């Protein structure tokens, strides 16, 4: 049994988000929740992507809720793929983060792998990630393709909410202004697929942990 | 001492609201809270005002964050008035629960003290309802003017997140419409006051704790 | 007086193509499935004890594609666009269009073993707003959301909100179905022709 | 090298009429009071160890009117418009103008009694963004803050929202002073002059 592997036709992973856990203690207020974040699509030549990692970007939930929230923090913050075709399908996945927008996307895997909290893997595997999203325990996890964020070495702990809008204005006047708004981003390349026109691959879910503070009629907020 | 009473010259009641206490039970996640709802002016003539109970028209802050979820119930809504001017001031406020949106509001401190919830008191006074909203212990309420839903006789248990304009959509259709989707509203009528032109009274603060369920995104509910 | 049926039927045929497809259903009597449709309409309110929606596969192993499904609860609330609000719905769970057979237990109520795998959801029927809801054909209902949607919250409990996507065709290839299994009372008889 | 201050000074001067009229001043040392200002100046960044303000009376028991106060900490987030939104901020107190001569022990440093009826609220340092901040005078402030909002972000750690209405006159009349209790840390000298 050591060594040997069988490769499925294909895998499955049935994915069932919980109930979002928010509680306050004294000042902070802690979400915990599950969103899916991002559709994936493989090609014959690489195709790179990012996402920024701030409350109004990562979920569609989120975003209402810390909207009512003047500043925040990221305990936790992880991606895992959760892959959607069969074993004979080619492509593979890369992901990694920047923190300086500022700087240059990758262009490359080779690039691509010398990021912090990089992670590759077939585009048809990576269901072992499942019990990070479902919340059930986790067995072998060895061959998840899922990476998290590095919270501790972030810039700075308070974050001011931010909505899209604001955003994308402050960084059209100088790029540098994100720096002060934003912890960093997920970036995201796709390649070693077969047609020149994109296959559905998998789908990417974001699990994470957040404290907010400070309160703010939501309306005010920008 | 039994018997005595003296009027002062002013009350002063020093408001002070404390964080939002929010929690996730298993299936329900709960708020309890406090906003400053609405501001208050006497003159000469009734003028009779109503406010719709429901999470959109409560509160500013809860309004955005009841927006997360899809239907809710109150354990708990109270409406204190808190005096801003002199024992000198002339006027007298008077508060009331109506809950058949279609009939009409009423024109006279007779008919409104028929109401459930009835409260009537001097425009100068009312610093006794203060440990309401700054959740202090209670000491003699007995010259508070306050009022309470009675939530266990309301229509229905879960009424649907609503936004003030697709129920006032709605109601324009006919107001019958609205028994579906509130449970009541509050009706605040001010008099014996003596200017022509309105005269700064007080405040009204609302205090509630409301259940909230079956979480969406808040950028679909209406 | 109250008449109780239990009963699975299939109430939805699935394909899949290559981009993201959102339906829903209304969990009433007369859209479940045809066989409760006929049955329930000879009484004139009904109650739902337990709902469960269960997506049974006929496609090969080698079908790309995945359902998602979820729970809508106000008729005006805007039906999710992306697969990524419909993730924030209650009941929200994700399967694979080859996979889900060890649902079939539900189907046919033998005992179950692990039902992890099974793409299966149920309503919570206990925070619905209401207990007792009248049997409407979906024309009526529509008239009545026509004048206002408004109109829909006192006549129906919920929404089922479906959605395929990641197949590998744009044309539509056969994936699987979705049965329903209910419990339901049934009051206050009528001849059916009256019940709108 | 960190030089520490401990002072409180008069801030703000309060005027109430029959209208709500917002305001708000920066938490920094050059908008917290003049006396800071000047001294601050000379040393170039500091950090906020206690920051609390304290509304004082100074009208007759016969004056109407109520002072409400709140922080905001992203400069780029709008101003309340309603004393309504304003009570949903952090540190939210509300007196009435007369009222308040108990925070007077705040001022003087003498031992307080019973500070339940004092105006007064406080910044929750910790909770601030970063711990030092550069001293920046208003005029400079206000030219970033041209270029976008979200340059302040980086140069002031918080926002004091004050709201007075409720007043019986069209015209202000005199109802109190703000003053400002803190004990800050200054580092790193510079000639004022520099100071910008
Ligand atoms: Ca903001
Ligand atoms: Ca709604
Ligand atoms: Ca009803
Ligand atoms: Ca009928
Ligand atoms: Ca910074
Ligand atoms: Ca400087």
């Amino acid at each position: 049994q050591a060594g040997i592997s069988m490769a499925p036709s294909a895998q499955g992973a049935m994915v069932r988000i919980r109930n979002p856990a928010v509680s306050s203690s004294r000042g902070a207020i802690t979400v915990l929740h599950c969103e899916l974040t991002a559709e994936i699509g493989v090609t014959d030549s690489i195709v790179v992507s990012s996402e920024l990692v701030m409350p109004y970007t990562v979920g569609t939930w989120l975003r209402g809720v810390a909207d009512n929230w003047s500043k925040y923090s990221w305990l936790s913050v992880r991606y895992t793929y959760i892959p959607s075709c069969p074993s004979s399908t080619a492509g593979s996945i890369h992901m990694g983060f920047q923190y300086d927008m500022a700087d240059t996307v990758p262009v490359s895997v080779n690039k691509l792998s010398n990021l912090r909290g990089y992670v590759s893997g077939q585009v048809w595997s990576g269901s072992a990630g499942l019990c990070f999203i479902n919340n059930s325990r986790c067995s072998d996890t060895s061959t998840a393709i899922s990476t998290t964020l590095d919270v501790s070495e972030l810039g700075k702990k308070w974050y001011p909410y931010k909505t899209s809008a604001d955003y994308a204005t402050a960084v059209g006047v100088d790029v540098n202004i994100a720096t002060d708004l934003v912890p960093a981003r997920l970036v995201i390349a796709l390649l070693d697929g077969s047609s020149s026109t994109a296959v559905a691959a998998g789908r990417i879910y974001d699990t994470y942990t957040i404290q907010m503070i400070e309160p703010t009629a939501s309306a005010l907020n920008l």
